């Protein structure tokens, strides 16, 4: 053959990938989040998993067809979780979305019972892996995730409040005229409608906006704070309603996070995890706080100082979460 | 004023952006070129152009999301193309596109009509742009904007075979187990059926696989390599029959002429531009050949020997295109 | 010719660089912030200036030989300054440097002479240019090239407690077993022994370590973290007494830098700046504060909230940093 | 404890860990370019000056803001570099102004007597990437040493020459070194081996344009080109005393292939026995396919009959050499 007249082989072919990811979901958000890893340069090996056939071939191919633009040397697809065998992340993104006026809470049921399709095969061939969570409600899938997988809970992380949180800090660096990244700000607690501005951690080189605006997020705030926060827990639905769904933001956050994870980096993520012995939560409830985040997972927790009204809203919000969390059967 | 608190302002700027980029059009074509130019850093503004004014303003804000992981400081949309002023490139990736077996050239007059209003609005914010045309059938539209810019030829470049290049190297890796940058072949003339796939210069390391192979790409042929042709050929139509478009590996390719263009490389790329001069093309005829493109756009051309046969393919390729320009309504 | 058989012109048109940076000084500072820049993809054209032929043609020769791994297409040198020409950005970092047991301080005579020279010669070729002082004492150094080149204030910037923050911010990240990107606090006032922590700003996730610890920073703290304000001052002299001089930190300190600048981040960061006006300090002092910093230098200044004690320490700064500006003979 | 008052603990090894050994110019240059291509999650320094060691250490500890690898440590004990997946080796007297490279032969292949053994104890499956010089002469040594199966033993070799060919090449026809295809083969010094019949742009090959390409006979010299080429360290040592920078970066390329099994074609160092006519245990370059397990195929360029011989000369003194040394 013309391959063997050009190359000699000099060492029998037993590849196994080092740094392989696998995607769950070739959905709008599921694509984002594989075109996203593919142009950080995360992972030697993509995997794609996802119940239609030729949508999944589809997409797998035009992805194969960037190769030449990519450092992603292998790309591969099937409905049959063997081909995400060896993965070091597999980021969960079927199952159902929220219409518009939806709550992702609404989702609970469908995806749960997705779950327990999707999880036990995830853990059967990738055992050394990081379980990412990103279907809705993410809180709640991840403690979901967590339970079915029998993984210790370090290694299953729900992109949480990420993309709120970074979505927090695009708004306000536009407000300030600073880039997103010198403007610091944590919204915790649900990703959704029942999520926390924390008001009193917001701050540009360590000044804090709550110090120079004691109103900073009140009603009685003259330049209307609290809309900020209003924006970024209507920015799901706000974006729906305008172009369908939403991708491209939740994809570069999922990529943020499978960064830190894939590079060991141990930089601070609002995300989600097991919250019990901390606010006063009595309960297994999963929500956002701050998390070290590495190649075990998440491997510490920041604990945040809460203004009195913040620590109410975050205990608020594991109520909202347990009231539906408490009723699930799987 | 909270931000007058914070911060004390030492000059009002001069706020003309040094490295603008415009897509024009927000379908998935345009996303993925926006999304994968913001990956590659190549711009510190991106505007969007489109004439449904919901998916154009819910593209913006997903895109405005993700900033905090990106290094675009301004993201802006409007159907109004004052908004794409002082761009240094402009990429048209709007109006009709491809249905499930129909063929690019179908879609020639809808997009000939459609570019009689861009690209005047084009030129009029952005006299000094390079245009890099996407939208097909894309030879045929590069003439277009072309002629109705009024731009000198170096300034006005179709995406051609760039992606088809990029296709029949993937696909030669595939076969080889090479990565396909190590991987060399050059598919030319029309982006469509009849391209040129330039058996002499397909090598691995200066080694032709025609020299080991004299039957290379020829129906004596014992592995049938021509059929990497007809893959390369079929591709765009086996992807939109699956997934029912095609994204991910156009977007990259059209970042990768965007690389080109924007930091000067003078990397040579097989793209659409006016070859009268060459093969006995005697017309104001665009088709692809392998050109040096950087912050001028196209400067130089590349004159590949072609063999009788893939010489006169070039030239029929090229009366196929100029068949249809000789009589266009503008 | 065999260049003329194989490509044909098709555009004579003068290049004129888009994104040119000059680093002026060829020692290991000056190579290490040209390697950092050019790994960042920063410059369409790298210019080097400096006054030793020889070493200076074989630092540009070792350059251009890695440019098949680079994405600046033009690398060039000389002594004389019309090769700077057209520059976005000119880093200055030519002049004397201290001895172990020597002061930055008494640098100043010497480098003012020096500066005498290099700075018109820099000014006169680049209109559009910011310029970025390396060359120590950084504060003082960025006065004296304010002073001389007559540029307005935002255009000239000291590479001042970038790299002092970065400093304290990864020892502070070694403390706590946190990614220094996530570990925020400030290091202000002169590059040198005045320099002052801003242990009020210090926190990760929005949680202020000294409301954990009011003693954070003091003689009583129990972990005695003036310890690490201690190394951050002592860190140049630790590093030249093991390997004889710095280059690694402060060559990726100013490509932080110029990133800001080249690409409009608008990002903050702790560089020297004139601060008549904060503070009570009354005198065209320069030295550290948080600066947004974009393609127009420093547009505008974070006022830092500072208690009593740090306004009393960047006071003390200032003052000295005022005595010495006294000394200058223009 | 404040720490324990701000962060909640809930657990108590890399898996992308470079070691570089030689904190000389050449080794530094590795390093920060490995560092700037975030290829390592962990990056060790080995070296036996222990000071220059820490130095260069904390120098690069102190940009960590700027980078993404959160472990740099380093230490004359080679138990730092252990669960490395690549050890890269410089270290070794360094050519001098007006010498050959093999002028540094013996002392450079005692050094690796030591050197090797301990990189071998710590990561048993690493991948070996040599640069110290005479390259073609210390991978043979290293692979002899190691005990290593010949794929995981791999010489830096005429990598740099060919991107200096390119680099070259390019500044003659106004394009990028990307676009512009030609390789330098064989031994990395002065019998390097230009292979004018793959030079090209765009598939288009120069020899065909201009029959004379490389020969006495070319009316644009273009074996001048090939002359740089191996004359280059030696005008770069006159100049600057030595060069760092493009060898730098031409082994985080070599890094890059390696760690993120890229399987891309580079001329480098390879056990050349069998292949294109050599008979010996002989190391010199051909273009390689390199990626996790190293060398794992090698492309045969029909190589004239010139070429070849070379390729058989620029070859035979390296076993002659070989033969002679003992350990
Ligand atoms: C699995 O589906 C999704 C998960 C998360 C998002 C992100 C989205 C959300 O959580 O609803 C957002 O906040 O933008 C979108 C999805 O489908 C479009
Ligand atoms: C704007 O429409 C398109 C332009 C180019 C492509 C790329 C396509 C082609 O050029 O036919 C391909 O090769 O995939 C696809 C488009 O719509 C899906
Ligand atoms: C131009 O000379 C220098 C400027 C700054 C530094 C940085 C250095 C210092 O300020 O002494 C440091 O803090 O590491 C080092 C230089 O020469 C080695
Ligand atoms: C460790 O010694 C070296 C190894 C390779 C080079 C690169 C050099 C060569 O290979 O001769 C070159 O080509 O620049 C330089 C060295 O010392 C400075």
């Amino acid at each position: 053959a013309l391959k063997d007249q050009l190359i000699v082989n000099l060492l029998k072919e037993e590849q196994v990938p080092q740094n392989k990811i696998t995607v769950v979901g070739v959905g709008a958000v599921g694509m984002a989040c594989a075109i996203s890893i593919l142009m950080k340069d995360l992972a030697d090996e993509l995997a794609l998993v996802d119940v239609i056939e030729d949508k999944l071939k589809g997409e797998m191919m035009d992805l194969q067809h960037g190769s030449l633009f990519l450092k992603t040397p292998k790309i591969v697809s099937s409905k049959d979780y063997s081909v995400t065998a060896n993965s070091k992340l597999v980021i969960i993104t079927a199952g159902a979305r929220q219409q518009e006026g939806e709550s992702r809470l609404n989702l609970v049921q469908r995806n749960v019972n997705i779950f327990k399709f999707i999880i036990p095969n995830v853990v059967k061939y990738s055992p050394q892996c990081k379980l990412l969570i990103v279907s809705n409600p993410v809180d709640i899938l991840t403690y979901v995730a967590w339970k079915i997988s029998g993984f210790p809970k370090n290694r299953v992380i729900g992109s949480g409040c990420n993309l709120d949180s970074a979505r927090f800090r695009y708004l306000m660096g536009e407000r300030l005229g600073v880039h997103p990244l010198s403007c610091h700000g944590w919204v915790l607690g649900e990703h959704g409608d029942s999520s926390v501005p924390v008001w009193s951690g917001v701050n540009v080189a360590g000044v804090s906006l709550k110090s120079l605006n004691p109103q900073l997020g009140t009603d009685a705030d003259k330049e209307q704070w609290k809309d900020v926060h209003k924006q970024v827990v209507d920015s799901a639905y706000e974006v729906i309603k305008l172009k369908g769904y939403t991708s491209w933001a939740i994809g570069l956050s999922v990529a943020d996070l499978a960064e830190s994870i894939m590079k060991n980096l141990r930089r601070v993520h609002p995300i989600s995890t097991m919250i019990k012995g901390l606010y006063g939560i009595k309960e297994d409830v999963f929500l956002s706080v701050p998390c070290i985040l590495g190649q075990n997972g998440i491997s510490d927790v920041v604990k945040v100082t809460l203004t009195p009204d913040e620590e109410a809203r975050l205990k608020k919000s594991a109520d909202t979460l347990w009231g539906i969390q408490k009723e699930l059967q799987f």
